[PDB]
C-alpha cells in the first residue's frame, strides 16, 4: 500500500542486509560478478568457451584428472562427462545452499528433520533459481565461472541429455527478465527455503512465521530495488510455483537415467575420493 518508516521496516531491511552478508559468504560466485564475466566487464581472464567437440576436448587437457574409459560409445562418454561433472558441482552446492540455510534466522532452531525436509525439496529449486544467474541466452558459466558452455552444444548431446539443461534455458531467459540482483536473491532464495507445505513436514507454523518475515523483507526490498516494475513481487511468487511443477519433471527425467544408465549412481565411496583431492 505505502510505505512507513517505524522501526518494523528497519527490522526488514536489517534482515535483508543480514542475508545478503551469508549469501555472498556462502556463494563465492555472486550474480553481480557472472554478469561481469558474460559481458568481459572485468579485469580478470575470459573463461574458456566450449562449443564443439574440439573445443570440449581442448577442455579436457586442461583438467588434472584423465577418466579414459576407452569405449566404442564415445557418444555417450561425452554425456555421461558432462552430466557427472555437473553431478559433482551439485554436491558443492548442497552445502553451499546448506550453510546459507544455517543463517536464515531461525532456521537452526527448528526441528532436525524438517531442516532436512526443507533442504531435500529447495535445493533443486535453488540450484534451478541460482543457474539462471550464470547463463545469458548463448550458454551458462561453469566451474566457478572459469569456463562456458554454449546452449546448441548441450542441445546436441545424446538423445535423452540433449534436452537436459533445456528446461532451465527456458527458465532462466524468462526470469532473468525480472532483473534481480544479488540483494533480490538473497530473500528470494529464504523464502523458497522455509516453504511450511513440503511433504512431511512435523511443525509448520513455525517455518510460517520465519518465511511471512521473508515475504515482508522481500516485498520491501522489490519495491524499494525496483521503482520501475509493476508487480514484481507478484510475479516473483508465481515463478515459485512454475518451479515446483518443473522440477518435478526435472527430477523425473534424472531417474530415467538413474535406471537406463543402468550404472549412474557415482560410487559413494569414489565420490567422495575426488572431493578430497581436488
Ligand atoms: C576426468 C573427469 C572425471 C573423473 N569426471 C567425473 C566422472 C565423469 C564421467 C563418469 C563418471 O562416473 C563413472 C562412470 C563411474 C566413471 O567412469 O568414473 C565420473 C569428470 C567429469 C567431467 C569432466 C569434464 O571434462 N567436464 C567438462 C564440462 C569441462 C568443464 C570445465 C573445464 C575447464 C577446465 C575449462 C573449466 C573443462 C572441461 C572430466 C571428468
Ligand atoms: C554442465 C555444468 C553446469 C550447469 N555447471 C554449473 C552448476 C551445476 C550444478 C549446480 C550449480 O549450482 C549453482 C548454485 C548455480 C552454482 O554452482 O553456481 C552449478 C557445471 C559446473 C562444473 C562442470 C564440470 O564439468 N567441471 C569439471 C572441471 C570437473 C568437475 C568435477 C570433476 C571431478 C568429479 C573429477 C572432481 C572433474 C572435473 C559442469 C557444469
Amino acid at each position: 500500500h505505502h510505505h512507513g518508516s517505524h522501526m518494523e521496516s528497519a527490522d526488514l531491511r536489517a534482515l535483508a542486509k543480514h542475508l545478503y552478508d551469508s549469501y555472498i559468504k556462502s556463494f563465492p560466485l555472486t550474480k553481480a560478478k557472472a554478469r561481469a564475466i558474460l559481458t568481459g566487464k572485468t579485469t580478470d581472464k575470459s573463461p574458456f568457451v566450449i562449443y564443439d567437440m574440439n573445443s570440449l576436448m581442448m577442455g579436457e587437457d586442461k583438467i588434472k584428472f584423465k577418466h579414459i574409459t576407452p569405449l566404442q560409445e564415445q557418444s555417450k562418454e561425452v554425456a555421461i562427462r558432462i552430466f557427472q561433472g555437473c553431478q559433482f558441482r551439485s554436491v558443492e552446492a548442497v552445502q553451499e545452499i546448506t550453510e546459507y540455510a544455517k543463517s536464515i534466522p531461525g532456521f537452526v532452531n527448528l526441528d532436525l528433520n524438517d531442516q532436512v525436509t526443507l533442504l531435500k525439496y529447495g535445493v533443486h529449486e535453488i540450484i534451478y533459481t541460482m543457474l539462471a544467474s550464470l547463463m545469458n541466452k548463448d550458454g551458462v558459466l561453469i566451474s566457478e565461472g572459469q569456463g562456458f558452455m554454449t546452449r546448441e552444444f548441450l542441445k546436441s548431446l545424446r538423445k535423452p541429455f540433449g534436452d537436459f539443461m533445456e528446461p532451465k534455458f527456458e527458465f532462466a531467459v524468462k526470469f532473468n527478465a525480472l532483473e534481480l540482483d544479488d540483494s533480490d536473491l538473497a530473500i528470494f532464495i529464504a523464502v523458497i527455503i522455509l516453504s511450511g507445505d513440503r511433504p512431511g513436514l512435523l511443525n509448520v507454523k513455525p517455518i510460517e512465521d520465519i518465511q511471512d518475515n521473508l515475504l515482508q523483507a522481500l516485498e520491501l526490498q522489490l519495491k524499494l530495488n525496483h521503482p520501475e516494475s509493476s508487480q514484481l513481487f507478484a510475479k516473483l511468487l508465481q515463478k515459485m510455483t512454475d518451479l515446483r511443477q518443473i522440477v518435478t519433471e526435472h527430477v523425473q527425467l534424472l531417474q530415467v537415467i538413474k535406471k537406463t544408465e543402468t550404472d549412474m549412481s557415482l560410487h559413494p565411496l569414489l565420490q567422495e575420493i575426488y572431493k578430497d583431492l581436488y
